């Protein structure tokens, strides 16, 4: 067995040794260590070529990695972390919750600010209401195009296809969804219209009615990704995002007690996720380039 | 300024008095008291006489307060399913909103029971906290569901039905035809149910597999988006009672009951397991006014 | 096995049936049900006469019940709940944390108020600073008497003996510690001087030095209570209070994940404890009178 | 107003830059950044030159900032024991405060290791979260401890020593005589340790049993009360770093790191497991200034 032992700062500030020593530190530090091993196993599996027997828009690899996250993390600076992974094709499918799309898009038009625990407060973050007004103006012409394409070109819209379209339109390398569509990484979000984006789609529908967003074609798409995977890796940030995974890491502060080798790290992902990425995907950056 | 004071058991045990004294006990007990006041205000507003079905596209008549009841699926797996069913049965709320699993966990309880365990896969058991759902429950549900999905596809392609999650949930409640079901009562009383995440869990798995045996089902969320937002927009007053987190995204009255934290990102929040608190809340509010409904 | 089933309000508001139905409701409601059974088992054991073989200031019963609680609950209205139990000899030993003594005593001099989440805020409670000034005035002459008794009568003070003395002095039936000393229920609290009471003892010690509070005699006293018990019941509210129990109920919101048939109810005790007492000790009130 | 922005890994991996970017990431990452600023301010104040041992009754010289380091015993069972030991070893803090178990869990690690398990009684194992302490560790500690307690009683009754928890902790650290021990370094560097709850756990069990074999030990808390309060009162400036809850009851700088909640009842709180956060905090603060100490 492994002895409990924390990093000894008499050795100086050796950051890599420090991060490795979380594994033997105990409690959630140990879980962070296990999360690093689990994600490195997904990456190692993913970079392993498909054998001649295992062969199949996005090409299949030896490990399909699903990255899920709640909207709050897209409001946070973890948006940059997720965008980096998507940009370099390190994950294959994104899943998110109400708000998780528009909050990325809105940051390309106006910044989010730090406050404290016309303003939309999200934890200690501040989104001025003018951000959402700018977003409305940008969005409306796109929605007119989408309804026209539905009615005159037989386009059958789903949340994922809509998200891809919004990513193409924002046309900005800081956007998670710009990179997702450019790299053919599908984004699933049945709760896409539950928040502000949904409010705008709602008002738009009275000037220009009939937009259909089907979730059943998306249901087929996401499940086929899971079913045809050689191996599956899950990285889920925050709770309430998804409902067998060969590798899995969950990072959230949800409790089990009210009913709400897989690894759970009980921590705010805003602290843990960048450290996790530093020791995993960022070490194998060239292999993905 | 109210003094802190707890119920004195030298009075004996009067449960009404015990529950009222939560108000002056402090911490979440006080929030519970504030939640009772807030829900009672909703009810009183709902009951006071009103002195556009085209705009709402709904058959349910407007009252002076539209109450939205939101809840996570785990609460339906629990006995809070009975609490919710009762409110729905007697038309005490106007709109339901739930999360992935929140529909099928109710319907499956009509076919077979959920059991109490403790805080599995080789025996075929889906654990939800200290609750146990045998996998055979889901198999029974699947068999029940398939022919209904067949009818739904046929009605869509030949009777022009445009399905959405809410219309599906209504159909499933009518089909289950069982007075213990939330969704049976909801459709009977024209209380719509919204759940964009309807297909994220087991029910979705079954719909997915069904779609290869019988392709064609479309579930539109935009028509539901209009229905739920028109309910809010054309309300005279709105009340919100939301159990667990992540259900909904101005409300004149609002009560939230959950144990989610604020730190990783007058409305009343009670920081508590709704399985304890919600039946106490119902007892001191809706259940006191049963006659008026 | 037991089927999950919540209370059905079509039966009307039958409070006792409602409380019983928590047992089959699931999650923490089920734990509340288990807590009720566990505490009723302690009480039943306690009211059972000592057999002729089992015989021993406080007389031993068939079950010694330890009631522990954090200071915050004494600031809350749960102070009334605890006081009721102590008043009628339903528990045998109290254990508490820093502040848990003085907050009871101070309420006999001035009230605590409700605020929101010169004022000492405790959660959503408010203690005006003038409360602590009144307490200081009341306390100083008592501390002079205590030092005199130590030096001229050989009194060897410990936290428990001090707490008993303060309870006798407050001489008020609303006080937990008045009833504890009257009924010979010892109160243990090594952290007695960590807060405001300690601040006053500290300043007092420069006008009138030499007060000794020994924790070792208390160590012996509390452990002997545990060792000589026929049966032991633990009821612990909040975390960090104590460190084999035949019956045990813990009510707190502490998590396991950072390392901080016994039953744990994960809930604010301000909600749960009065309901627990209603269905347990309060049902057997006459047997204790 | 600072814009929300996370570390961009297109820069590659610079750990200093990564940790600085926590400040602008939001939620607890931002609090971490604020914690680094706050601790760095303490250190800078401590290091700036000072231009009453009678009143404190202490041998440790005053600096321009007295830093109190508080921590719960579970952190000593973890590897954070090493982090704390390092700070104590290099005199970077002035006063330690801990909770029941916080002394013996350090001393026992000098006799035998704590192991990693997972989140027992028949094998003889005390589980602390995902940590495992074999019961034999406590037996070894007991045997080591008894003759020291004998000496302590004799010194009390014949050399007039007036024992308190802090003086006991110092004696135990001197006896363990091992540079991996927090308490060894604390006594060597005249950093006092306060723990009124010293006897609530295993160490107390042993003291209790010892007291029948060799009666007479007195542990006074009032003399410790004076010592700790005089440290605070005669500080030029005070800094507080408190890990886990329930340790202490004006501070010029204060950082708290724990996962306790406010709901059942500029200082910086980081809502996080200190096993993750504290080594990162130390890396960006005290460990950057090692030379100055
Ligand atoms: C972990 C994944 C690979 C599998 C599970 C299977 N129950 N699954 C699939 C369906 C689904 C959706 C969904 C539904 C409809 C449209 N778009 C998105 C969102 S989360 C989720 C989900 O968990
Ligand atoms: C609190 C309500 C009255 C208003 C808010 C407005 N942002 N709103 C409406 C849209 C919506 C949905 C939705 C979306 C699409 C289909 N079906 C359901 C689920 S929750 C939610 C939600 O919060
Ligand atoms: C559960 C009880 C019956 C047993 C445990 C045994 N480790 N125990 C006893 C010692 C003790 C104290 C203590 C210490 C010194 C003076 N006064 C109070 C406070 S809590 C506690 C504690 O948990
Ligand atoms: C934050 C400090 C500098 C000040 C506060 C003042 N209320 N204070 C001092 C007394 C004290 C103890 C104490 C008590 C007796 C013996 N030994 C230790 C433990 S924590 C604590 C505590 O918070």
């Amino acid at each position: 067995s492994t002895q409990v032992r924390g990093y000894d700062f008499n050795r100086g500030v050796n950051y890599r040794a420090l991060l490795e020593a979380f594994g033997t530190t105990g409690f959630q530090a140990t879980n962070f260590g296990r999360a690093v091993q689990q994600v490195n196993a997904m990456i190692e599996k993913k970079l392993e070529p498909l054998s001649q027997d295992e062969d199949q828009r996005r090409p299949l690899t030896s490990c399909t990695i699903f990255l899920g996250y709640t909207s709050n993390l897209i409001s946070s600076g973890i948006r940059e972390t997720i965008r980096y992974l998507v940009q370099h094709n390190m994950v294959d499918v994104l899943v998110t919750t109400a708000g998780g799309v528009e909050e990325d898009l809105i940051k390309c038009l106006a910044p989010t600010y730090l406050g404290e625990f016309g303003i939309n407060r999200i934890g200690n973050l501040l989104v001025p209401n003018e951000n959402y007004c700018k977003f409305e103006d940008w969005l409306m012409p796109i929605l007119d195009q989408m309804v026209m394409e539905q009615n005159t070109e037989g386009v059958k819209w789903t949340p994922s296809k809509m998200i891809a379209r919004l990513g193409k339109e924002i046309n900005n390398p800081e956007s998670v969804y710009y990179w997702a569509q450019k790299n053919h990484i599908p984004v699933f979000s049945p709760a896409l219209t539950d928040g502000s984006l949904g409010d705008m789609i709602f008002f738009h529908s009275y000037k220009n009615p009939g937009l259909v967003l089907d979730i059943v074609e998306d249901l087929r798409l996401i499940n086929t990704q899971a079913i045809f995977a050689k191996c599956t890796g899950m990285i889920i940030l925050g709770g309430g995002v998804v409902k067998g995974a060969d590798y899995a890491v969950y990072i959230n502060t949800a409790q089990e007690f009210d009913g709400s080798q897989p690894v759970k790290v009980y921590a705010d992902a805003s602290l843990v996720f960048p450290l996790l990425v530093a020791e995993t995907f960022a070490q194998k950056m060239d292999a993905f380039m």
